[PDB]
Protein backbone atom coordinates (compact mmCIF):
# COMPACT_ATOMS: atom_id res chain seq x y z
CA UNK A 1 0.00 0.00 0.00
CA UNK A 2 1.54 3.61 -0.77
CA UNK A 3 0.87 6.76 0.48
CA UNK A 4 -1.97 8.70 -1.31
CA UNK A 5 -3.79 12.25 -0.66
CA UNK A 6 -7.14 12.92 -1.88
CA UNK A 7 -7.19 17.02 -2.32
CA UNK A 8 -10.10 19.27 -3.13
CA UNK A 9 -10.49 22.71 -2.68
CA UNK A 10 -13.76 23.96 -0.68
CA UNK A 11 -17.01 24.26 -2.84
CA UNK A 12 -18.01 26.95 -0.61
CA UNK A 13 -14.45 29.14 0.76
CA UNK A 14 -11.99 29.41 -2.11
CA UNK A 15 -8.35 28.70 -1.32
CA UNK A 16 -9.46 26.26 1.64
CA UNK A 17 -8.38 22.40 1.02
CA UNK A 18 -9.80 18.81 2.36
CA UNK A 19 -6.98 16.91 2.35
CA UNK A 20 -8.19 12.87 3.16
CA UNK A 21 -5.00 10.48 4.10
CA UNK A 22 -5.53 6.74 3.18
CA UNK A 23 -4.71 4.65 5.66
CA UNK A 24 -3.34 0.78 6.42
CA UNK A 25 -5.96 -1.15 8.77
CA UNK A 26 -4.95 -4.47 9.91
CA UNK A 27 -5.53 -6.23 13.51
CA UNK A 28 -2.75 -3.75 15.26
CA UNK A 29 -4.52 -0.53 14.33
CA UNK A 30 -3.64 2.34 11.50
CA UNK A 31 -0.72 4.14 10.00
CA UNK A 32 -1.26 7.13 7.52
CA UNK A 33 0.81 9.98 6.97
CA UNK A 34 -0.70 13.57 7.57
CA UNK A 35 1.91 15.32 5.34
CA UNK A 36 4.92 15.12 3.25
CA UNK A 37 6.57 18.34 1.23
CA UNK A 38 6.58 16.21 -1.99
CA UNK A 39 2.65 16.23 -1.79
CA UNK A 40 1.20 19.23 0.66
CA UNK A 41 4.45 21.72 -0.44
CA UNK A 42 2.18 23.21 -3.71
CA UNK A 43 -0.85 24.32 -0.91
CA UNK A 44 1.84 27.37 0.03
CA UNK A 45 3.57 29.64 -2.43
CA UNK A 46 7.58 29.30 -2.96
CA UNK A 47 9.66 29.71 0.02
CA UNK A 48 7.15 29.76 2.70
CA UNK A 49 7.50 26.30 4.33
CA UNK A 50 5.53 24.55 6.95
CA UNK A 51 8.34 24.11 9.91
CA UNK A 52 5.83 24.05 12.87
CA UNK A 53 3.78 21.15 14.87
CA UNK A 54 1.64 21.99 17.64
CA UNK A 55 -0.88 19.22 19.98
CA UNK A 56 -3.69 20.61 21.42
CA UNK A 57 -5.31 18.46 23.91
CA UNK A 58 -9.15 19.64 25.19
CA UNK A 59 -11.75 18.08 27.34
CA UNK A 60 -15.12 17.79 26.19
CA UNK A 61 -17.58 21.30 25.44
CA UNK A 62 -14.15 23.37 24.76
CA UNK A 63 -14.39 25.72 22.02
CA UNK A 64 -11.16 27.54 20.71
CA UNK A 65 -11.75 30.59 18.13
CA UNK A 66 -11.98 31.88 16.37
CA UNK A 67 -8.34 32.65 15.67
CA UNK A 68 -6.08 34.05 12.51
CA UNK A 69 -2.56 35.94 11.72
CA UNK A 70 -2.03 37.79 8.84
CA UNK A 71 1.20 35.26 7.66
CA UNK A 72 0.08 31.69 8.74
CA UNK A 73 -0.85 28.71 6.85
CA UNK A 74 -2.58 25.77 8.80
CA UNK A 75 -2.67 22.15 8.36
CA UNK A 76 -5.30 21.74 11.00
CA UNK A 77 -6.81 17.88 12.04
CA UNK A 78 -8.00 15.60 14.82
CA UNK A 79 -6.06 12.42 15.69
CA UNK A 80 -7.47 11.62 19.02
CA UNK A 81 -11.79 11.93 19.52
CA UNK A 82 -14.04 14.21 17.75
CA UNK A 83 -14.06 17.86 17.01
CA UNK A 84 -16.20 20.60 15.50
CA UNK A 85 -13.38 22.05 13.05
CA UNK A 86 -15.03 25.43 11.70
CA UNK A 87 -12.82 27.82 9.14
CA UNK A 88 -14.29 31.35 8.82
CA UNK A 89 -13.52 33.41 5.80
CA UNK A 90 -11.78 36.20 7.64
CA UNK A 91 -11.14 38.37 4.18
CA UNK A 92 -12.25 41.33 4.47
CA UNK A 93 -11.84 41.78 0.42
CA UNK A 94 -13.58 38.27 0.11
CA UNK A 95 -17.06 37.73 -2.11
CA UNK A 96 -17.80 34.89 1.10
CA UNK A 97 -16.43 37.60 3.93
CA UNK A 98 -17.86 36.03 7.03
CA UNK A 99 -18.46 32.76 5.27
CA UNK A 100 -18.14 29.30 7.31
CA UNK A 101 -17.70 25.87 6.76
CA UNK A 102 -17.69 22.68 9.51
CA UNK A 103 -15.17 19.72 9.17
CA UNK A 104 -16.13 17.11 11.71
CA UNK A 105 -13.18 15.10 11.93
CA UNK A 106 -12.22 11.94 13.95
CA UNK A 107 -11.72 7.99 13.20
CA UNK A 108 -14.16 7.91 10.51
CA UNK A 109 -13.85 11.24 9.11
CA UNK A 110 -9.60 11.62 8.69
CA UNK A 111 -9.64 14.80 6.96
CA UNK A 112 -6.86 17.68 7.12
CA UNK A 113 -8.38 20.99 6.37
CA UNK A 114 -5.35 23.48 4.83
CA UNK A 115 -6.29 27.47 5.91
CA UNK A 116 -4.59 30.07 4.38
CA UNK A 117 -3.67 32.79 6.19
CA UNK A 118 -6.51 35.92 7.67
CA UNK A 119 -9.07 32.73 8.22
CA UNK A 120 -10.46 32.27 11.26
CA UNK A 121 -9.62 28.63 12.54
CA UNK A 122 -11.74 27.32 15.55
CA UNK A 123 -12.97 23.65 16.74
CA UNK A 124 -15.44 22.34 19.43
CA UNK A 125 -15.07 19.05 21.85
CA UNK A 126 -17.47 16.71 21.13
CA UNK A 127 -15.71 13.51 22.50
CA UNK A 128 -14.74 13.41 26.05
CA UNK A 129 -11.33 14.89 24.89
CA UNK A 130 -9.70 15.63 21.98
CA UNK A 131 -5.79 15.42 20.52
CA UNK A 132 -5.75 18.87 17.56
CA UNK A 133 -2.36 18.40 15.31
CA UNK A 134 -1.69 21.28 13.46
CA UNK A 135 0.94 22.35 10.99
CA UNK A 136 1.91 26.06 10.48
CA UNK A 137 3.81 27.78 7.49
CA UNK A 138 4.80 31.07 7.70
CA UNK A 139 8.11 33.55 7.63
CA UNK A 140 9.49 35.32 10.81
CA UNK A 141 9.01 34.80 13.59
CA UNK A 142 5.44 32.61 14.98
CA UNK A 143 2.24 35.37 15.34
CA UNK A 144 1.43 34.09 19.46
CA UNK A 145 -2.25 35.45 21.01
CA UNK A 146 -0.79 39.77 20.86
CA UNK A 147 -0.12 38.94 17.07
CA UNK A 148 -3.61 37.58 16.47
CA UNK A 149 -7.35 38.69 15.18
CA UNK A 150 -9.99 37.33 16.92
CA UNK A 151 -14.21 36.82 16.31
CA UNK A 152 -16.56 35.78 18.56
CA UNK A 153 -17.53 31.79 18.22
CA UNK A 154 -21.08 33.43 18.44
CA UNK A 155 -20.71 36.31 16.27
CA UNK A 156 -24.35 36.36 14.49
CA UNK A 157 -22.82 38.37 11.40
CA UNK A 158 -20.79 34.16 10.64
CA UNK A 159 -24.34 32.55 12.22
CA UNK A 160 -21.50 29.15 12.85
CA UNK A 161 -23.86 26.54 13.99
CA UNK A 162 -22.68 24.82 16.60
CA UNK A 163 -24.06 22.08 18.84
CA UNK A 164 -23.90 23.86 22.33
CA UNK A 165 -24.96 27.80 23.48
CA UNK A 166 -22.54 27.17 26.41
CA UNK A 167 -18.82 26.30 25.20
CA UNK A 168 -15.69 26.47 27.58
CA UNK A 169 -14.06 29.51 26.20
CA UNK A 170 -10.67 31.48 27.45
CA UNK A 171 -10.79 34.61 28.40
CA UNK A 172 -9.99 35.88 25.63
CA UNK A 173 -12.81 33.99 23.44
CA UNK A 174 -14.99 35.60 26.28
CA UNK A 175 -13.90 39.03 26.00
CA UNK A 176 -14.25 38.82 21.67
CA UNK A 177 -18.51 38.30 22.79
CA UNK A 178 -18.50 41.31 24.29
CA UNK B 1 4.38 31.93 26.77
CA UNK B 2 7.72 31.29 24.36
CA UNK B 3 7.18 28.22 23.00
CA UNK B 4 10.56 26.06 24.53
CA UNK B 5 12.31 23.07 24.23
CA UNK B 6 14.86 21.25 27.10
CA UNK B 7 17.45 19.19 24.57
CA UNK B 8 19.52 16.12 26.29
CA UNK B 9 22.02 13.87 24.26
CA UNK B 10 21.34 10.29 26.25
CA UNK B 11 23.54 8.81 28.74
CA UNK B 12 23.16 5.33 26.41
CA UNK B 13 23.24 5.79 22.84
CA UNK B 14 25.16 8.39 21.09
CA UNK B 15 23.52 10.47 19.15
CA UNK B 16 20.19 9.44 20.28
CA UNK B 17 18.52 13.28 21.90
CA UNK B 18 15.57 13.56 24.50
CA UNK B 19 13.55 16.53 23.20
CA UNK B 20 11.41 17.67 26.33
CA UNK B 21 8.97 21.26 25.05
CA UNK B 22 7.05 23.17 27.61
CA UNK B 23 3.22 23.45 28.16
CA UNK B 24 0.55 26.27 28.19
CA UNK B 25 -2.46 24.74 30.75
CA UNK B 26 -5.52 26.05 31.35
CA UNK B 27 -9.10 25.55 32.20
CA UNK B 28 -9.35 23.79 28.70
CA UNK B 29 -6.60 21.61 28.62
CA UNK B 30 -2.58 21.86 26.81
CA UNK B 31 -1.45 23.42 23.72
CA UNK B 32 2.43 22.63 22.78
CA UNK B 33 4.69 22.83 20.65
CA UNK B 34 6.39 19.27 19.07
CA UNK B 35 8.83 20.61 16.60
CA UNK B 36 9.87 24.11 15.17
CA UNK B 37 12.69 23.71 11.87
CA UNK B 38 13.94 27.42 14.06
CA UNK B 39 15.05 24.94 17.41
CA UNK B 40 15.17 21.57 16.42
CA UNK B 41 16.67 21.20 12.36
CA UNK B 42 20.01 21.50 13.97
CA UNK B 43 19.67 18.20 14.94
CA UNK B 44 19.73 16.85 12.25
CA UNK B 45 22.93 17.55 9.28
CA UNK B 46 22.77 20.65 7.28
CA UNK B 47 20.49 19.77 3.84
CA UNK B 48 18.34 17.08 5.42
CA UNK B 49 14.85 18.40 6.28
CA UNK B 50 12.03 17.14 8.32
CA UNK B 51 9.23 16.52 5.62
CA UNK B 52 7.15 14.08 6.48
CA UNK B 53 4.31 13.42 9.49
CA UNK B 54 3.18 10.02 10.25
CA UNK B 55 0.35 8.98 13.00
CA UNK B 56 0.08 5.27 14.01
CA UNK B 57 -2.76 4.23 15.89
CA UNK B 58 -2.47 1.02 18.08
CA UNK B 59 -4.82 -1.40 20.39
CA UNK B 60 -3.47 -2.25 24.09
CA UNK B 61 -0.82 -4.59 24.09
CA UNK B 62 0.55 -3.85 20.17
CA UNK B 63 4.28 -4.52 19.39
CA UNK B 64 5.77 -2.00 16.51
CA UNK B 65 9.53 -3.18 15.92
CA UNK B 66 12.32 -3.02 15.83
CA UNK B 67 12.34 -1.08 12.48
CA UNK B 68 15.16 1.24 11.01
CA UNK B 69 16.84 2.07 7.39
CA UNK B 70 20.44 3.76 6.20
CA UNK B 71 18.91 7.46 5.95
CA UNK B 72 15.72 8.17 8.10
CA UNK B 73 16.07 10.32 10.86
CA UNK B 74 13.04 9.94 13.29
CA UNK B 75 11.53 12.29 16.14
CA UNK B 76 8.80 10.16 17.82
CA UNK B 77 6.62 10.57 20.36
CA UNK B 78 3.12 9.38 22.16
CA UNK B 79 0.03 12.33 21.70
CA UNK B 80 -2.54 10.57 22.95
CA UNK B 81 -2.05 7.07 25.71
CA UNK B 82 0.84 5.74 26.62
CA UNK B 83 3.73 3.40 24.93
CA UNK B 84 7.19 2.06 26.36
CA UNK B 85 9.58 3.62 23.29
CA UNK B 86 12.14 1.47 22.75
CA UNK B 87 15.33 2.99 20.64
CA UNK B 88 18.41 0.43 20.11
CA UNK B 89 21.43 1.42 18.45
CA UNK B 90 21.98 -0.89 15.45
CA UNK B 91 24.97 0.39 14.34
CA UNK B 92 27.12 -2.33 13.69
CA UNK B 93 30.57 0.22 14.29
CA UNK B 94 29.00 1.60 16.84
CA UNK B 95 30.67 0.52 21.05
CA UNK B 96 27.00 0.06 22.42
CA UNK B 97 25.41 -2.03 18.82
CA UNK B 98 22.35 -3.73 20.48
CA UNK B 99 22.44 -1.64 23.69
CA UNK B 100 18.74 -0.60 24.18
CA UNK B 101 17.06 2.32 25.62
CA UNK B 102 13.35 3.00 27.12
CA UNK B 103 10.98 5.98 27.25
CA UNK B 104 7.63 5.53 28.89
CA UNK B 105 5.55 8.62 27.00
CA UNK B 106 2.31 10.15 27.59
CA UNK B 107 1.02 13.46 28.38
CA UNK B 108 2.81 13.54 32.06
CA UNK B 109 6.30 12.73 30.48
CA UNK B 110 6.39 14.14 26.89
CA UNK B 111 9.34 13.26 25.30
CA UNK B 112 9.82 13.58 21.72
CA UNK B 113 13.25 10.86 20.80
CA UNK B 114 15.40 12.02 17.72
CA UNK B 115 17.08 8.84 16.46
CA UNK B 116 19.89 8.57 14.01
CA UNK B 117 19.55 6.25 10.77
CA UNK B 118 20.83 2.80 11.49
CA UNK B 119 18.86 2.65 15.01
CA UNK B 120 16.14 0.48 16.34
CA UNK B 121 12.70 2.24 15.93
CA UNK B 122 10.27 0.50 18.78
CA UNK B 123 7.21 1.36 20.95
CA UNK B 124 4.58 -1.15 23.10
CA UNK B 125 1.18 0.37 23.88
CA UNK B 126 0.67 -0.09 27.79
CA UNK B 127 -2.51 2.29 27.15
CA UNK B 128 -6.09 0.86 26.31
CA UNK B 129 -5.02 2.65 22.92
CA UNK B 130 -2.28 4.82 21.85
CA UNK B 131 -1.50 7.68 18.67
CA UNK B 132 2.43 7.62 17.87
CA UNK B 133 3.35 10.57 16.16
CA UNK B 134 6.41 10.73 14.19
CA UNK B 135 8.28 13.22 12.15
CA UNK B 136 11.24 11.72 9.27
CA UNK B 137 14.29 13.26 7.58
CA UNK B 138 15.37 11.84 4.84
CA UNK B 139 16.86 12.81 1.45
CA UNK B 140 15.40 11.32 -1.41
CA UNK B 141 12.33 8.26 -1.05
CA UNK B 142 10.61 7.29 1.89
CA UNK B 143 12.32 3.58 3.02
CA UNK B 144 9.50 1.21 2.91
CA UNK B 145 9.63 -2.34 4.53
CA UNK B 146 11.52 -3.54 1.55
CA UNK B 147 14.46 -0.95 2.28
CA UNK B 148 14.35 -1.47 5.89
CA UNK B 149 15.92 -3.59 8.38
CA UNK B 150 14.06 -5.66 11.35
CA UNK B 151 15.30 -6.96 14.67
CA UNK B 152 13.03 -9.14 16.69
CA UNK B 153 11.09 -7.53 19.69
CA UNK B 154 12.98 -10.29 22.02
CA UNK B 155 16.33 -10.30 20.21
CA UNK B 156 18.32 -12.25 22.77
CA UNK B 157 21.22 -10.12 22.08
CA UNK B 158 19.44 -7.18 22.83
CA UNK B 159 17.58 -8.48 25.89
CA UNK B 160 14.92 -5.37 26.14
CA UNK B 161 13.01 -5.43 29.37
CA UNK B 162 9.28 -5.76 27.62
CA UNK B 163 6.07 -5.73 29.73
CA UNK B 164 4.87 -8.74 28.24
CA UNK B 165 6.13 -12.11 26.60
CA UNK B 166 3.06 -12.20 24.13
CA UNK B 167 2.66 -8.85 22.17
CA UNK B 168 0.24 -8.18 19.19
CA UNK B 169 2.55 -8.18 16.34
CA UNK B 170 2.37 -7.65 12.68
CA UNK B 171 3.78 -10.98 9.94
CA UNK B 172 7.10 -9.29 9.34
CA UNK B 173 7.54 -8.59 12.98
CA UNK B 174 6.49 -12.47 14.01
CA UNK B 175 8.85 -13.41 11.47
CA UNK B 176 12.22 -11.46 12.91
CA UNK B 177 11.49 -13.57 16.07
CA UNK B 178 12.02 -17.22 13.92
CA UNK B 179 14.12 -15.27 11.49
N1 LIG C 1 -1.34 4.36 3.59
C1 LIG C 1 -0.16 4.29 4.26
N2 LIG C 1 0.33 3.07 4.42
C2 LIG C 1 1.49 2.89 5.05
C3 LIG C 1 2.21 4.03 5.61
N3 LIG C 1 3.33 3.54 6.17
C4 LIG C 1 3.30 2.21 6.01
N4 LIG C 1 2.20 1.83 5.33
C5 LIG C 1 1.86 0.45 4.93
O1 LIG C 1 1.60 -0.34 6.08
C6 LIG C 1 2.15 -1.64 5.92
C7 LIG C 1 3.09 -1.95 7.09
O2 LIG C 1 4.26 -1.11 7.11
P1 LIG C 1 5.43 -1.29 8.24
O3 LIG C 1 6.48 -0.24 7.88
O4 LIG C 1 5.75 -2.77 8.25
O5 LIG C 1 4.61 -0.89 9.60
P2 LIG C 1 4.98 -0.95 11.20
O6 LIG C 1 5.06 -2.44 11.53
O7 LIG C 1 3.82 -0.29 11.92
O8 LIG C 1 6.24 -0.12 11.37
C8 LIG C 1 2.86 -1.64 4.57
O9 LIG C 1 2.02 -2.07 3.51
C9 LIG C 1 3.08 -0.19 4.28
O10 LIG C 1 3.13 0.03 2.88
C10 LIG C 1 1.61 5.36 5.44
O11 LIG C 1 2.16 6.40 5.89
N5 LIG C 1 0.46 5.41 4.76
N1 LIG D 1 4.39 26.68 25.79
C1 LIG D 1 3.61 27.01 24.75
N2 LIG D 1 2.67 27.98 24.94
C2 LIG D 1 1.86 28.34 23.92
C3 LIG D 1 2.01 27.68 22.63
N3 LIG D 1 1.09 28.22 21.80
C4 LIG D 1 0.40 29.15 22.50
N4 LIG D 1 0.88 29.23 23.75
C5 LIG D 1 0.37 30.11 24.82
O1 LIG D 1 -0.92 29.66 25.19
C6 LIG D 1 -1.79 30.79 25.44
C7 LIG D 1 -3.02 30.79 24.51
O2 LIG D 1 -2.68 30.97 23.15
P1 LIG D 1 -3.88 31.06 22.11
O3 LIG D 1 -3.20 31.22 20.78
O4 LIG D 1 -4.95 32.04 22.55
O5 LIG D 1 -4.49 29.56 22.18
P2 LIG D 1 -5.93 29.00 21.67
O6 LIG D 1 -6.97 29.73 22.47
O7 LIG D 1 -5.71 27.53 21.94
O8 LIG D 1 -5.99 29.24 20.18
C8 LIG D 1 -0.96 32.04 25.27
O9 LIG D 1 -0.46 32.42 26.55
C9 LIG D 1 0.18 31.54 24.38
O10 LIG D 1 1.38 32.24 24.57
C10 LIG D 1 3.03 26.63 22.51
O11 LIG D 1 3.17 26.03 21.40
N5 LIG D 1 3.78 26.34 23.58
NA1 LIG E 1 9.95 -8.02 31.20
Amino acid sequence: MAIEFDIQESKILKGVYIITPNKFRDLRGEIWTAFTDEYLSKLVPDGIKFKHDKFINSHFNVLRGIHGDVKTYKLVTCVYGEVHQVVVDCRKDSPTYLKWEKFIISYKNQQLILLPPNMGNSHYVSSAAAVYYYKLAYEGEYMDAPDQFTYAWNDERIGIDWPTNTPILSDRDILATK
